[PDB]
């Protein structure tokens, strides 16, 4: 019986967020939960409207969140087709900012009727950043210099791979800030983001460190030179987890009827905009109008860390007058950071899957790992790129 | 399936009439009685274009309220993404206690800020402050020459040119208030940064109608100016920029506490020591090394978006909303226990309008008690949820420290 | 170092000085070719220098004229690199053959960011509301502005970091750099402030908020000492016979380098080719603070088509933050005041206060577009 | 004769830079330049005070400075003895700043009385960074994936170490922008600051790189991806020329004595003003209190390139509590982008080469190339520490 529960609990011998280690039913435990705290509002009728009923908290329960007391529904809308690649992609958005899906269709509209839209993944690779401290800034020297031979980096990397079947530790970037030591240890992790499996890694490369220099002391696994979640140069200039750029031609006409605004106009928009305003608002790695609106949207929809956004938002989009009367809009965007994964976290959730699978790079690519991943990075790129189009020419047009 | 012309009806005679007269899908809402079959079609279209077409099976749709969604916050709709809500609290702030919704995906995260706020209440508390208040906008304009574009700005800076330019503004709303106005130079552009408080809203929507207001009354002044573009990135609106971290935008917040060493210890697994060392070398020297313009935290991003999830907010302005520097230092008698502060200028945030008018999100903000306009005082359920969010990012500040300098 | 403070003759305190610091060295000969003799002490002891083994001559150059504000220029420019004054000479003439060029001063402060600390970050707001009424602002400026004639308080921009509290304090100064004037200035207004607040504590009258020397986009943003912008127009025949390229080539160099590059790099302030070239050259040879040049060159370079036929090349360099004086410090020598006097600026301006120091942040400016111009041209033609 | 060469000059338009291939001895067409300039001023007494006679202008034309009327004398000073790596420097500093090399020899005191500092270089090599671009993104991708290979490295390498003795090209740092890529050239150049050198080796390689793939534009030998001369992230984050590290524990007693305050009060002021007071303005690499002062009175001394105290005076300064009773006091400086030589450029002047052999580092090392520009990088290092220590006890003194 709830009530009886309820006075169990009122009887101080079971902490609230102890639940489902107890009730026969996750759903039950939800309810509980939510009358418990319904008491300590100021205002009992508050959780009214917030949904809980017939979710699948089994998914949730032990690996997405704790302290559970339903489940907030956030809109999803739908762009495209957004022809990329030679392919065409129905672009699920989540977002409860109105006109946003509709600006970024516009922009889609306008790709495809230009021929579609290209791009290549350039890097991919997590990563984490530790510091370590050693006694004297000489012998942190001394540690940097190890790692930096073929030797040192062989045993390293022999380390931190041995921890997991996706770990291949690549080039290993080292920055001193006297008797302290930041190591960027980078690596690719199959079709999931990654930043577990990195962390594994790490932890035990750092035993292996450990052996080799016995006065290290392991300060933090994570010295924010990873740099994860936080706005970060080191990011923007080597980028983290997949670096990706797309490009496509807008022809002249499609410009004027669909954008309505020139090629001209455009250009100057994002020169004065996108590159000036940013320099002068003292900006590392945003040189764009909106990429973190369809970041964000489309992270939710799929199961994303939406905390990503800091770093995974990094964009310069670049236009250009083209064509045999320089009349043809050119249109690029570069984002090097873009963290993102297939498998894992809130990918493991059903509705998101759906979204992922809406895209087709839904769970682990069976015969090349990493490519639904990729796949996914390339998307959201176009996408970022459909959606500067079309807020540019809407404030080109004023 | 009756033929086009005969043509309130069947699904497959809506979809059948949709390919026909090349219906547009987006239109579907001013076609069919409830909005929960214009989704429901839209979504049987949208299926048949699937490489995979059943991809949308589990993807819920039925049973939510789409008409505050329709025309306002949404377009295109195939149905609605649930995201887990969890609570961390009691949250004891400014001698109040608050019970905080977190919507997110990333396991342990609840649990980790839940410990925090849960040592800063053995603590006795956490103290908070609004510093400041005001969103902003910053459009560009051009001049033919940089000589002009110098005479505007000397202009803007007189009292009397500003008062004109304020009187425009203000006269777009109640609660359009020119607060100042920062231009800057590069040659001929001048770039102008808006910042005006706006009730319990967000308010990017009313600076920029008190933005492009005031900026044809300077054409007035001026009539050889070019509005280039509302926003000119000087804002500066979800992008990271130094000029939101200097001079702050939407609400700067501080936030401290002082936990006991015992339950540094108890609480935390750890020492003041421990804390006050990898809190330097991570959030400040590492946070330096990386080149951050801002980032002098371990994680504010992950409390900022699940609150921000949880109560309508516009997620995307993480982006700036995150900024944070997180301090830490020796207090006490015995110099045992943990003074902890974080210091967030730039928090993005409201309590009306756009995703808030959902009544799930609705739901959460009651919660905090600051859900919609705050009649008394408005703009203080804006305010004290801004104090929540730096409180929150302390706590979890606090616990995550714990865990890196405990193992 | 006491030499100077017992024996008679300058040139001989820094013969014995050269002396004894050579029985220190493992090759006493070095100083040899380090000259010392002839030169005046008098005005560089207990002012500029100290342990003084003599000087170094630093060879100066000059380019010019510089067409600007309807006047012309002689720019000295005292430096090692090779090319520098002819590329930057070169500039100069594209500009005089285009009708010159125009600037104007946007802003004027200097500043000094002080870091202060409260017992508890709520104190530190207090403080920092109390800072931004007009009454609170009022006493402070009464109390900075009583410390000189020319320390006059403009503003205060505050940033609180928990229970510490940053203040950059800005104020003009007539024609000098202003670093002492308002260091006197910030020194006495923290000491009013902590007659209202006594549990104040007044870690650094430097908190690095300033900021002084160091890169930081504090001084962008805001500006510091003199923000200036300075423009031009060069005829499409001008471009292809001084500069020998185009237009269009320039533009696309400009965007790509100055800007697009510069973004790549992570720049904050660096948008422009090499102005640091130009303003260091000028501020060795007029007796600025070199150091300086980290802040002072922050510079971003924008070209675009111009003209009926779209062929001219407009090109202007906007400097928010150029650190300068005309009075004081290495001013104070006359061979400097030689090369300012080149210029028209030496010393103060009597009438208006302040006039010679923004004539020659213009005069920096406006030589770091003919640089500019010149520079960006020899890479687009290659 | 002298007024005479004066009217056929102004006869003939003759350039008055041509001076030096019309008349014979260096100083007279000096002398003859110094006349036609002041009839050109608004004071012809302006250059009375200018000094221009007895000065060896032979090695100046043609090399260092161009339309010369003179030399500006800059005070030389001494601070030390710097007790460096066990060894002791006497270091003269070129500056206008009073109380500078009195403030920085206290520091240099302090340290000699600890016991010394120790050094060392972590990283060597200058860089140039080029913007080509490609008519697509697609292509300027394909550019950076082959230039990531082992054998199109080897080919780029080749053609670039082919140059010169010293061209040793290190490693390829690239970023794309759309269709534009950057490419960040790093390599030793013996003890040549190495900009010219860099320059030549980069033509090169880039006319090979070309071969593969002709449709290629060269757009800027330099991009501003070096970064030379300006603030960037990317020098500060990777490093440029010289990474040196320095440190040293001064006695709580030296403290005490030599810089009238505690080690206490010194490890708070520099947590407040180097560290969050640089972070609060928005610093990128600014994390100490006046490098830039020392930097530039020792380039000047020495005959550095002076423009490039902008990225050279990037320094993190660190401070804490060291020994038994954590009463000492443990500094260490580390600055990653120190550009740096001892032969070439100013440091073929004699006055400049007598500050170099002050330092015993004039020239180049037969023996070790690179050796004497590596050991000026460390004295620049231990100098900036010495000053930092200083300015910092009086900043914490008041
Ligand atoms: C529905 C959206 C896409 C959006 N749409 C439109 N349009 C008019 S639209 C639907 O045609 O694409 N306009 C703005 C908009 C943007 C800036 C502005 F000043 C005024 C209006 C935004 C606002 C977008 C906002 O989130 C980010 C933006 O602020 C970033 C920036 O440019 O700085
Ligand atoms: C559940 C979370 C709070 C989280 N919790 C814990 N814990 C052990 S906990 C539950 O006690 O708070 N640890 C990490 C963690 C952090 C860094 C690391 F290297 C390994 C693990 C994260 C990881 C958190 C992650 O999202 C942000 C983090 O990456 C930011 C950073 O510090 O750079
Ligand atoms: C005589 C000088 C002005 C100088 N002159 C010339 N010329 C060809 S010139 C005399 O015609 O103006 N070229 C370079 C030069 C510049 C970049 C390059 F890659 C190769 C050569 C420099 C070198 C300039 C150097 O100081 C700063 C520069 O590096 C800044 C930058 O652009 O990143
Ligand atoms: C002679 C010098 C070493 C110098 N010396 C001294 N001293 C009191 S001293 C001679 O004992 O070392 N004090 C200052 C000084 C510094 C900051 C201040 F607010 C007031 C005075 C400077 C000023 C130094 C200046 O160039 C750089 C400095 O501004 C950088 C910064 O700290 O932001
Ligand atoms: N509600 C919407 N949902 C999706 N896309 C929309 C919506 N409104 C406009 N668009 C986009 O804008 C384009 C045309 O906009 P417009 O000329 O205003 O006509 P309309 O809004 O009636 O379609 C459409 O092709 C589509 O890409
Ligand atoms: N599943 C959870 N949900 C919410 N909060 C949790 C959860 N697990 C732990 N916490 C928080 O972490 C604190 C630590 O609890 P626990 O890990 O059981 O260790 P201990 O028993 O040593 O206190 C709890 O007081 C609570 O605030
Ligand atoms: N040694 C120099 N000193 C000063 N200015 C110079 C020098 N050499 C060239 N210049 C400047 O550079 C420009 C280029 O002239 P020059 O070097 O003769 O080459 P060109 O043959 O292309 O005209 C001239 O306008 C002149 O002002």
């Amino acid at each position: 019986s709830d009530a009886e529960i309820i006075q169990l609990v009122n009887a101080k011998h079971i902490p609230a967020y102890k639940l489902e280690t107890l009730i026969e039913t996750h759903e039950r435990g939800v309810s509980i939960r939510r009358q418990l705290l319904s008491k300590k509002l100021s205002e009992p009728s508050s959780l009214q409207y917030l949904p809980y009923r017939d979710y699948n908290y089994s998914l949730v329960m032990g690996a997405c969140c704790e302290n559970v007391i339903g489940y907030m529904p956030i809109p999803v809308g739908v762009a495209g087709p957004l022809c990329l690649d030679e392919k065409e992609f129905q672009v699920p958005m989540a977002t409860t900012e109105g006109c946003l899906v509709a600006s970024t269709n516009r922009g889609c509209r306008a790709i495809g009727l230009g021929g579609g839209a290209s791009s290549r993944v350039l890097a991919d690779g997590m990563t984490r950043g530790p510091v370590v401290r050693l006694p004297r800034a000489c012998d942190s020297a001394e540690v940097k210099a190890w790692l930096e031979t073929s030797e040192g980096f062989a045993v390293i990397k022999e380390a931190f791979d041995s921890t997991s079947r996706f770990a291949r530790l690549q080039k290993l970037h080292t920055s001193i800030a006297g008797r302290n030591l930041y190591i960027r240890f980078q690596s690719r992790s199959g079709d999931a983001m990654g930043m577990n499996m990195i962390s594994k890694g790490t932890e035990k490369a750092l035993s292996k460190l450990h052996e080799y220099f016995p006065e290290m002391q392991i300060l933090a696994v994570s010295g924010n030179y990873c740099t994860d979640k936080k706005p970060a140069a080191i990011n923007w200039i080597e980028g983290r987890g997949k670096s990706v750029v797309c490009e496509a031609v807008i022809p002249a006409k499609v410009v004027r009827e669909v954008l309505k605004t020139t090629t001209e106009a455009m250009i100057e928009v994002n020169i004065n905009k996108n590159l000036v305003g940013s320099a002068m608002a003292g900006s590392i790695g945003g040189y764009n109008a909106h990429a973190a609106n369809i970041v964000t949207a489309i992270y939710i929809a799929c199961g994303q860390d939406a905390a990503q956004n800091v770093g995974s938002s990094n964009c310069i989009t670049l236009m250009e007058a083209s064509g045999p009367t320089n009349e043809d809009l050119y249109i690029s965007c570069t984002m090097p950071s873009i963290e993102i994964g297939t498998v894992g976290g809130g990918t493991n959730l059903l509705p998101q899957q759906a979204c992922l699978q809406m895209l087709g790079v839904q769970g682990a690519c069976k015969d090349n790992p990493g490519e639904n991943a990729r796949q996914l990075a390339r998307i959201v790129c176009g996408t970022v790129m459909a959606g500067e189009l079309s807020l540019m020419a809407a404030l080109a047009a004023g």
